[PDB]
């Protein structure tokens, strides 16, 4: 095509916040295109070197029955939380995995229309409530791109709720791309899945309603071909040619406790690479 390689190397992990605090949560969230299929990739011992605090799942693609016995080898994130589709069939799911418990985990956005696709856990802390999504892919030749506009006002509307009572933490696969910096060929996707300018608006209104900031974008504005998916086709992720459309999202309170945060470039795994978030809480 028109792509060839464009580097992208991750800068080293800043561990301290900008008023030398040391980060006391670390938190990775990885689209794992399957969960069985992910595990068979070595995915969980890739998780056990990053060591997280918090580990968010997406696209499990797995009944909450029908977990694999595996995911009993991570005794450091022993508190496991699971939401699938209400069919129980073998698709979307998140997966929320905690070395302390929330205080309180919760699941769907509190709109029945939403709620039957295993999309969202919330998982509320101390100082914090986390949130882990799966948003709704806009469908080949956009025929859910009508639902996907009323799931991101409804979304955007739920969590502007929970922020007003505790400090935000949004992470996960947006199925967005916001900006032009964030995929590799914006020219040809402005009619696709992920590059609407529907779904790069409903981005934008989420930033300003809640509001939420872009920890990636915020620390490094002006860094581009840093993508955390591509497609398995095209020998994409070899010539760097993705989309970012994982993202922790952060109340502007909690800006003060950014340390940093990261595309794990280089794990392997799914057809998305890991994310990881730390912050000075
Ligand atoms: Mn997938």
């Amino acid at each position: 095509a028109s792509e060839g390689p464009a580097l992208y190397e991750d800068p080293p992990d800043q561990k301290t916040s900008p008023s030398g605090k040391p980060a006391t949560l670390k938190i990775c969230s990885w689209n794992v295109d399957g969960l069985r299929a992910w595990i068979k990739k070595k995915g969980l011992d890739w998780v056990k070197e990053e060591a997280p605090d918090i580990l968010c799942l997406q696209e499990t693609k797995c009944s909450e029955n029908k977990l694999p016995a595996e995911l009993q080898e991570l005794p450091g994130l022993s508190h496991q939380y699971w939401s699938a589709p209400s069919d129980k069939e073998g698709y979307s799911g998140v997966g929320l995995l905690s070395r302390q418990a929330p205080l309180k985990v919760s699941y769907g956005i509190g709109d029945e229309e939403h709620d039957q696709e295993g999309r969202v856990i919330v998982a509320e802390f101390d100082s914090f409530v986390l949130v882990t999504a799966y948003v709704p892919n806009a469908g080949r030749g956009l025929v859910r791109l009508e639902y996907r506009q009323r799931w991101d006002e409804a979304f955007r509307k739920f969590l502007k709720g929970l922020a007003s009572r505790k400090p935000l933490v949004l992470c996960g696969d947006l199925n967005v791309a916001h900006e032009e910096i964030d995929l590799r060929n914006p020219k040809g996707n402005k009619k696709n899945a992920g590059f609407t300018p529907q779904e790069r608006q409903g981005f934008g209104e989420l930033l300003q309603a809640v509001p939420l900031a872009d920890s990636f974008r915020h620390l490094y504005p002006n860094t581009p071909y840093a993508y955390t998916f591509w497609t398995y086709m095209m020998n994409a992720r070899s010539k760097n040619v993705g989309w970012r459309l994982d993202y922790f999202l952060l109340s502007h309170s909690l800006l003060p406790a950014l340390c940093d945060s990261k595309i794990r470039s280089k794990a392997l795994g799914s057809d998305h690479c890991p994310i990881t978030l730390y912050l000075a809480l």
